[PDB]
């Protein structure tokens, strides 16, 4: 199967008004908004799908997977059923509450219609990452704590103070928060999220992770993380690289600069913006002055 192009582009922009968003993601999109947290590159989730252009002619990626998962997937096609990722520019700009996902075990025993979720981050700018207990805690104490107006419960978390292109992998159980931070956010396709909150508390102490995480178990290398399932990298390009997808479908986003884009066609990505390169192309050239284009995988 190669009836697709090298190089898919969403035909409109996917965005998620959220009370803690900024400006930043708005303006990577070319417009003044403030209260944008997210945009949904290639979402395929059926809350939210993201719809392509396909040689000029515009579907969606839920329409687009059932009709070319195989192509799309390559030698990830027998491992995936359904399209296995969620990819998102998140803007938490003013912090956000402390939450935790399910493992997909956990989630499968709550009874939840969506699966598990692991993700791996990719921050842009210098802000605040939290992720684990830094001490051992109990779940009664924590509920105590719910009791009080506002108890910053990032102050139990591991913070970092991140610079751009920082990485970190947060596993199911794992508390994580963020604040004045930018971020690409690459996950299973699911948006199970339990906060620290009356609301959810039944589901957080189901899942949580109430020991101390040490802050090599979250953070990953620089430019670069991975999960079982998918990973990240950024690659420096000066003049022309060519890059290879390893025979499964990739996701480009264009962190910085400018790139022309050479594969079975010729495309170009400014940065702020996506690109969905099927399994079907092996290998392209991007070419930048000097850019950084960051490239999203799937694991077989
Ligand atoms: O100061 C902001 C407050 O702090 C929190 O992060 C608590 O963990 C909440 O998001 C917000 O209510």
């Amino acid at each position: 199967g190669m009836e697709l192009p090298s190089f898919i582009f969403q035909a409109q922009e996917n965005l998620v008004e959220r009370p803690w968003g900024g400006e930043w993601i708005a303006l990577l999109k070319g417009f003044r908004q403030s209260g944008i947290g997210e945009s949904w590159e290639f979402s395929a989730h059926t809350s939210r799908p993201s719809t392509v252009l396909v040689k000029g002619q515009q579907l969606s990626m839920i329409e687009l997977f059932s009709k070319h998962r195989d192509e799309l997937l390559g030698r990830a096609a027998e491992k995936f059923s359904k399209f296995p990722i969620l990819v998102r520019l998140i803007d938490a700009a003013s912090p956000t509450q402390v939450h935790v996902h399910p493992s997909d075990k956990a989630a499968e025993s709550l009874g939840e219609a969506e699966g598990g979720v692991e993700s791996a981050w990719l921050v842009f700018n210098k802000g605040k990452a939290y992720a684990g207990f830094k001490e051992d805690v109990k779940i009664e104490e924590l509920e105590e704590k719910l009791k009080e107006e506002d108890f910053d419960f990032k102050t139990l978390l591991n913070t970092f103070e991140t610079t751009p292109y920082d990485t970190f992998v947060i596993r199911p159980g794992i508390p994580h928060a963020g604040e004045g931070l930018r971020v690409l956010e690459v996950s299973s396709n699911s948006t199970l999220a339990y906060f620290f909150n009356e609301n959810d508390w039944e589901k957080v102490k189901k899942v949580l992770n109430t020991k101390k995480v040490e802050e090599f178990e979250v953070k990953g290398k620089k430019g670069m993380a991975e999960t079982e399932n998918f990973g990240l990298e950024v690659v420096d390009v000066t003049g022309t690289a060519e890059i290879k997808t390893g025979g499964v479908m990739n996701i480009l986003y264009a962190a910085e600069g400018y790139f022309i884009l050479r594969g079975k066609e010729t495309a170009d990505l400014h940065r702020g913006y996506s690109c969905l390169v099927p399994a079907s192309t092996d290998s392209f050239t991007v070419e930048s002055e000097r850019g950084k284009i960051v490239r999203i995988y799937l694991k077989v």
